[PDB]
């Protein structure tokens, strides 16, 4: 039959890791091939994309973040436990759009504010609500995905009264050398980030509470499950695999060491004996 499905992501080093994993499962465990599909811009693209289907110039199948999808059916940035952003998302996306989240892979990618330690020491800062406070003398260099996000920098902004001097707009990889060379002063540094326990900052906690969890999970097309039903377990296989540290270490592998991520993402599953050599 030959038939095949289409695995989506944003171009970003956690993103390209974790898609390939799925195509990785997929091919070594079904008789399916895998379209690895690229899509430039925001946190958007991918959910209009596996609306679409692979059939449609879309996409089948994706990594998604609870935290991502419970903002956007609430339209409020809210807080919960990481069972009740997942069971939400979860009934909501198969109720609404028949899509599927399948398990979490273990680790949470939440958004952070970050300062470089000596920052940190020498304003005592430990919460946003620290950094706060004394913001005015401040730069934050923040991702397009932090600035234009509803759960992102407009909602804390407001929570919290932040007062920047001003944001700069920056790609992933320049922020850490923008905070490093003291261009900006704050970052948001996400958790998984390759390159953020190799900087020396300090990650700041959000005590109010104004994150959502953002557990990182497969979701899947229901018509591409009824087609093809043995991928669910096939990709449940991933549940709980990766956790935050092994994220980490897979994100620098590729930021730090230079590696390609479809090596680093087939390795890794070798490792753990989720896929076998051939
Ligand atoms: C681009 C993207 O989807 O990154 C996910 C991590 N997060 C929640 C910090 C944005």
């Amino acid at each position: 039959a030959n038939d095949t499905v289409v695995v989506g992501s944003i171009i970003f080093t956690e993103g390209i890791i974790v898609a390939n994993m799925v195509a990785e499962m997929i091919e070594a465990h079904t008789d399916l091939k895998v379209v690895r599909k690229l899509n430039l811009g925001g946190v958007n693209v991918n959910f209009e994309a596996i609306k679409r289907g692979g059939a449609n110039n879309g996409i089948d199948i994706y990594v998604e973040y609870t935290g991502h999808g419970l903002v956007d059916i609430l339209g409020f940035p809210a807080t919960t436990d990481p069972e009740g952003a997942y069971e939400t998302v979860k009934k909501e996306y198969k109720r609404k759009w028949n899509i599927v989240w399948l398990k979490p892979l273990g680790f949470n990618n939440t958004y952070t504010l970050t300062v470089k330690d000596e920052l940190a020491k020498q304003y005592n800062l430990k919460t946003f609500s620290d950094l706060a406070k004394i913001s005015d003398k401040l730069i934050l260099g923040a991702t397009m995905f932090f600035l234009e996000g509803p759960d992102g920098y407009p909602g804390l902004q407001k929570l919290y009264n932040f007062k920047f001097k001003h944001t700069k707009s920056m790609d992933m990889g320049i922020r850490y050398t923008a905070i490093d060379n003291n261009e900006v002063q704050v970052i948001d540094a996400w958790a998984t980030d390759g390159l953020l326990v190799s900087h020396k900052l300090k990650i700041l906690e959000d005590d109010k509470a104004f994150f959502p969890p953002y557990y990182a999970a497969p979701i899947i097309r229901q018509d591409v499950l009824d087609k093809h039903p043995e991928l669910k377990d096939v990709l449940n296989k991933l549940a709980n695999q990766i956790s935050l540290e092994e994220m980490q270490k897979l994100n620098y592998k590729v930021d730090g060491e230079g590696q390609d991520p479809a090596k680093v993402a087939k390795e890794f599953l070798k490792e753990k004996g989720l896929i076998l050599q051939v």
